[PDB]
């Protein structure tokens, strides 16, 4: 099992998602949807296809991977801030956290020095930062609506939060950080992660639709 053949995995699954969440498509819902599976598809095509491997000192950093993340997940946090009902105010304090975590995982895997690691801890500080709003504020709001959107949104923001957190574990013992976990397994790992995290985020939307 080669890298290869698990990015074409990841490419097929997010394929599959995109095609079943535009069949499905309430239209501002299922157009984010194909767009958070859609743009990982083309990343993940793009990583099969060998590009965009970078040479890192003594690692391979996927620099596809970061560029899909950077769009994709303020997709899911725009996708949960519309279930919750959040004023344009409050969606921008959370993409806007949101973001720093997805640049600073970017810098911090093209930076070969231990200086990454000062990169990588102000993402972690950004994430608990995203974590309080998803788990207070937006829960706080997503109270108003009805109970059936207020049970989506609880059901969605744990998949979420619980996942999410998985991810700078895998980072940190990947080659990015200790270099202890290989490539392969570190690249299996991720691919379930962003499969459950977009594909399984998006079935579990249509289920309750
Ligand atoms: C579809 C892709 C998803 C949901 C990716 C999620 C990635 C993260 C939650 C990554 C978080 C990170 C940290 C909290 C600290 C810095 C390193 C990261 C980017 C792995
Ligand atoms: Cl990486």
């Amino acid at each position: 099992v080669g890298l290869t053949t698990l990015f074409w995995l990841g490419a097929i699954g997010m394929l599959v998602g995109t095609l079943a969440f535009a069949w499905a498509g309430e239209r501002r819902y299922y157009v984010t949807l194909v767009g958070i599976s859609g743009i990982a598809a083309v990343a993940y095509v793009v990583m099969a296809l060998g590009v965009g491997w970078v040479p890192v000192a003594e690692r391979t950093v996927f620099a596809p991977r970061y560029i899909d993340w950077i769009l994709t997940t303020p997709l899911i946090v725009y996708f949960l801030g519309l279930l919750a009902g959040l004023d344009s105010r409050e969606f921008g304090i959370v993409i806007t956290l949101n973001t720093v975590v997805m640049l600073a995982g970017f810098a911090g895997a093209m930076v070969p020095g231990i200086e990454r690691y000062a990169l990588f801890g102000m993402g972690a500080v950004a994430f608990l930062g995203l974590v309080y709003y998803l788990v207070g504020p937006m829960t706080e709001s997503a109270s108003q609506r009805s109970s059936g959107i207020k049970s989506l949104y609880v059901r969605l923001r744990n998949l979420t939060v619980i996942l999410w957190a998985i991810y700078p574990f895998i980072w940190l013992l990947g080659p990015p950080g200790v270099a202890l976990l290989t490539p392969t397994v570190d690249v299996a790992l991720i691919v379930y992660l962003d499969l459950v995290t977009k594909v399984g985020f998006g079935f579990i939307a249509l289920d309750a639709a």
